[PDB]
């Protein structure tokens, strides 16, 4: 009833709209028996009530924009005002237009029992930040930094992107730190990306993996000198942000090795199977799955709940910045986070001129409580996608990269 | 934010888990929560949440059985229904405190000091205490072994512990919404099923052919079969009078079509008002009526919403359709407007097996994935019927059918 | 729908509070510091507002003509009570918006009570527009609540007498004479007997049921005694055609299994001895002694015990019974609010009982406070929910003016 | 923020965790007659237990609470975050217990124990702990009680008794009145019967204050011995207010009470309010107030809303403190605070040894939305009791004075 364990463990924008289209729904749409003669009517007007709406936060997301980019670098916007939680926006996104297309699609319009849903108030948001880039390109400020999350289909317009001239990065929660790990999973992208002889050398090196959140870099280097192709590990100097810098090594293997002994506590307490490993690395310490054998998601949020509490109230943690992951069975402790990660790419691709969150684009699946590197937090770092399914990607790149 | 558009659609969720789950929330932060940063006795700790988690299963347990004893009365009500008013009815004893304390050893809940136990623990708990039941029958004097398992149908794991559960001389039937009238389909559908069937050396072919196919909710049934002078084996339609219920024998076949009738009637809007492209198709039966998709093609999640709910709210505003019983399905990517009810079905092949000493819902137990806001078809009907297992995965149904049949 | 009350367990006007919940946030609270624009933004929220009870209209008219024959409403909308009347909405809002300044607010959204007091507006606004067409459905019933065991409200309730309009009083009380109703209700009864202006015909129109349905009593003025008060009406003219068929063994059973029942929660619940339990000819209840009182939740847990024990009670459900726990009171009686609301309607016009839609019931009891709520009085006629003696005396005012 | 819809979280806390025992073991029981006895006992005992455990809690957040006051938190903060400050160890259980035999919570089968139960056990839990400290050697009794005043009789005895028994009593109110004749015309009775009671010595006396403004104007009774003038006498600012408040700026204070008064007046434009309504401005307060006409609790929390978030976005505003108050008709913005008023008069008693949170006992009936100035604020300065009518401040001020 009153869950009294409710503090102890949703996007507030999209609810929000979605309330504001319910209104009209249920008092223009809900008119179910009517295809004898006035649906075509109902779903026109109950269009038009959508696309207005839509066009009302088109406006509010402008002036906030403006608010924003004038008094930050206290007041509030109106739309910060309406939704409290709501993330910055650095570009501006076309709804209408986004909406319409959709109910082309769809015809979210043309239903009187099911209301529009998440799912399609998500949809509309990702096609109108695609439709804001394309629309620079035929003209301004288009994409020049594409990231991904680590931790098929989607490989080819991968080296499409790159081909483009626009910088790939791959961001996983993984800690491992070597390159050969690296080069054992992402085989595909590597080989087909080496295999093809379409794109200049200098393209193909623009892909880049952000392991442990932002904790090591990888670039892809092609040697023939050797034959030898993968991803080289770039010094820290180069890609690490001023204020990562500062960090000192202590307390970051302080911060490192209490998580450990965390995770072997937890391990011990919860009794958990021998055949679940605890790996710990340079930058990152974690707990895998095994043989088969696996974790359950309560274990899993278990575990990093039990580490970011703990870390919190570690000194050592919070003199830096840590980020916890349990997307997969596998739960990981790293240094660092996925805003970064992001920005570090952003500077390390043009240090003279470091690329802008209105030319970045996350698309990222990791919208979830997957912890502290949730995709959220990319959000910070510039605009993303949302992205359910796996061909949802390569829809959504498929229309981007469509001439 | 009030969902002005919140009763516009279904909303079911068990109530009785959900209930079971507020109860252990009270101990977990008392006791478990309390201890939370706690370095040295974390095994004492551990050990007094468990206990008072088992003594809460416990006294649910003593509810369920003062409950089967109420139930047997027939108007008051169980202390049990009191408590949830929306409770289904318990064919059979659940050993809820064994079966948490054997759960609580594979899924460590009462080891967890910041995650309160979870609405799936007691889903495993429950599925678990199920199963341990019928395992418990099985060796006893007067005990009510398992008669009758079924499925939802609408290379796999399932496939060999079916052929056990046959040749552990259990009833297996499968019940699909698929509407489709002809053996041919369901043969091509479940062609891995009857040939590991037909390969099987260690079953005999009477518990073979014990092995029925459910089409529709209750439309139509179908056997397997082995010919002994051919070598031709699959599925055979069985005659309407040898397993058909009563009062659906007293169904009016003009209200039968008036309803398949206006069913398909009322597709062919949705589909022009969706603008749904051409290759989706609508499909027409003798008892059943569909939409499916086509090829270049699928149909969106929310419009199979919206077809099924208006088949369901159009249909119960048309009296030939009250007269006569009828389902509706979307949990695929496909909408089926059948005749008759999973309920029905599994009571009617309960009958079909053994006519004159009927199986009991105490002898039933329906593995189902379809516990979710699927229509009218879902399985919390089958609970109807006889007992049932909530499976969520595949796996689920393995392991579920691994410990049952276990020696 | 637990039986037992955990936490504070009218959905129409919350399922309305959210709709304008969506004007509010988009065109109002977006607009807080725009202090120059406070006409054209209020003019703007003041339309959305509008628009929204206008299309609420429409829904109501669609249910009232599916229910003469669910309603989408009803879809929206699960416990809907009945529209006996339709209602001029977006008018009362236009109307409490000038006096409440409801479109003018940025901080705070239209409200329960905004809500509330724009829906019984309405329901005046209706029966004044038939009333000056005559032509339509007048209003020819109104009845209120003294249900429990310095009054502004009295001189209206004469002002209804002699506008030919029958007046009812429904009480819970559950007495059985006249006398202690005629000493409850004296300044009543003084003021219309003070009163020149009005005929005694019409003075006899205003009659009271207590019990929910089990007492009629009604006014009279004889020229022999010289005296004046409450008459009992027998009960072969204003009882149901249901209520005849009900046996008295059931009744006497019902109701000395509930005086049973209240004896023990007295026991269990260690109750003063102050505290008293009064058993009349349809009626038993648990009153306050003396100040000795009862405590709400044991007043409540009072009622939610008497309704679960009596519904699995076989005599019970062979009846109607209704329990009330408004004041520091709580009585089982034998009728119901709407039975008595529906007696009253066939006793003042029996050859044409008079119509839900031309039935107000100005009611004080919309809570939790039994199965006598006045919920129950919307399944017989139209109801004006009021909150204040104020409130009551305004919409009379409003009702009864040139 | 604004405001869609309408506690206290830590009484729905202990409400929630009450609810688990009441229905397996008593709404179980309904019907079973027989055996209710043992099944009464039987739940008091789990109830009992609870609240125990809550006891032990508290006395843990008490000792981590020592840490700092004015990282990580105590495990009490975490079940419930919204929980206030717990200057003195509280009996729950015999609380209960006495409560439990007055209202027989443990009897009932059909409905849980209350919020009004909870509360009513917090409150004589509060007043248990000052009456064994009274027993105890040289134990923190009760030394400063503090009464609302509200803005624009059975309790005065027991003030006066207070007053006897050497305990400073305070009147804070939120009426921004700056002389001391409308509180010698508002707290009429009480002065007179203080005058002509011959009980008590007129040192004791005059250990009767009133908190006007919230923490803005300071009024001791007096009494002169062969005059007969009595009545309030305002007392000097430098020897009340707290440090900070002198360090602030009378211009901060000024231009912070114009905005208000602007925004008042334009509120009433806006809302179309009545020209009887009339809007008062004072030294340190300005307000508006009914006519001789009224205004609706829409209206008024509008008022205050507004009044709140936009002097919050005044940098003046920021540069100090401020407070409002709806719980009357009026709407009052004064300068200071509930919690500063309270702890004003704290060091006003006596400086060398300022009167401290665990011997201060607010009895207010503020604890509602009623703005800023709720008595939830009251928690912050010393220990509270919640008052929900007259008589509950009689009768807990009877058994808190009875010996
Ligand atoms: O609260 C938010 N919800 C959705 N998108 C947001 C939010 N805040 C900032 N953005 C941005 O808006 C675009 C919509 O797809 C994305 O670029 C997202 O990052
Ligand atoms: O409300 C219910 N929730 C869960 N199971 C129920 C319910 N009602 C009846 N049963 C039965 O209890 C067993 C355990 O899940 C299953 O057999 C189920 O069908
Ligand atoms: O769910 C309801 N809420 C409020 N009023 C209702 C409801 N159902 C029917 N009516 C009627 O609407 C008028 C306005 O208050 C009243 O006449 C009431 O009886
Ligand atoms: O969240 C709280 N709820 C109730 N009381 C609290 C809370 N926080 C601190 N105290 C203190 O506990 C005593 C009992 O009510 C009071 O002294 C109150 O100020």
């Amino acid at each position: 009833r009153y869950r009294v364990e409710y503090h102890l463990k949703k996007d507030e924008f999209i609810d929000w709209v979605k309330g504001l289209l319910a209104s009209p729904f249920v008092l223009h749409a809900v008119s179910h028996e009517g295809d004898y003669n006035d649906d075509l009517a109902t779903t026109q007007r109950v269009r038009s009530q959508y696309a207005d709406i839509f066009k009302d936060i088109e406006g509010l997301i402008k002036d906030k924009i403006e608010f924003d980019s004038r008094n930050m670098s206290l007041g509030q916007s109106r739309l910060n005002l309406l939704v409290p939680s709501i993330g910055t926006f650095f570009t501006e996104l076309p709804l209408e237009q986004a909406f319409l297309w959709e109910d082309s699609q769809r015809a979210i319009s043309a239903r009187r029992m099911v209301a529009p849903s998440f799912n399609d108030i998500r949809h509309i948001l990702n096609t109108a930040q695609i439709f804001h880039f394309k629309k620079q390109e035929n003209l301004g400020k288009v994409l020049r930094l594409v990231t991904f999350d680590g931790d098929n289909p989607v490989i080819p317009y991968i080296l499409k992107l790159l081909r483009c001239g626009i910088n790939v990065g791959i961001v996983t929660a993984a800690g491992y730190d070597e390159a050969g790990t690296y080069e054992n999973r992402l085989k595909g992208l590597i080989v087909a990306l080496h295999d093809s002889t379409d794109i200049p050398v200098s393209q193909k090196q623009n892909l880049t993996i952000m392991g442990g959140e932002s904790s090591y870099l990888f670039r892809y280097y092609e040697d023939p000198e050797e034959d030898n192709f993968g991803f080289r590990q770039i010094d820290k100097e180069e890609w690490l942000l001023p204020r990562m810098k500062a960090w000192s090594l202590e307390d970051v293997e302080k911060t490192l090795d209490f998580a450990e002994r965390t995770l072997n506590r937890l391990r011990k307490r919860l009794n958990l199977p021998s055949e679940i490993s605890i790996i710990r690395k340079v930058r990152a310490v974690g707990i895998v799955p095994g043989e088969p054998v696996k974790l359950d998601r309560e274990q899993l949020e278990e575990i990093v709940l039990t580490l970011q509490n703990t870390l919190e109230s570690f000194a050592p943690s919070r003199r830096i910045q840590f980020s916890c992951f349990d997307g997969g069975s596998d739960v990981w402790c790293d240094i660092g986070g996925k805003d970064l990660g992001v920005r570090s790419l952003q500077q390390f691709y043009n240090p003279e001129s470091p690329i802008q969150p209105s030319e970045t684009l996350h698309v990222g699946d990791q919208f979830a409580p997957v912890g502290s590197a949730n995709d959220f937090k990319a959000r910070l770092a510039g605009c993303t996608l949302w992205i359910a399914s796996p061909q949802e990607t390569v829809n959504y790149l498929h229309r981007l990269l469509e001439t």
